[PDB]
């Protein structure tokens, strides 16, 4: 992770640096740390008022 | 009192016929009308 982030960051402009942190700490981190477990039981807790298999 | 042939024979026989159907056969056909009423739902 550090190697990939360091390499990509070096070959970037001023806007490329502010874009890089937005992509990582606010998109990858949120999806990995918070969002993934929110969708854990999407089908398990899907409840339908029916008796039809 | 002053009934004709159909008044006291064909009308009394048909009346007994309806009672016989009701008590001997028909009543138990309707025995489980609600017990065997089945709906596809989970709603109490």
């Amino acid at each position: 992770l550090q190697t990939i982030l360091g390499g990509v960051n070096k070959h970037s402009t001023s806007i490329g640096k502010i874009w890089l942190t937005v992509l990582f700490i606010f998109r990858i981190m949120i999806l990995v740390v918070a969002a993934k477990e929110v969708w854990g039981d999407e089908q398990a807790d899907f409840v339908c008022n029916t008796l039809q298999p």
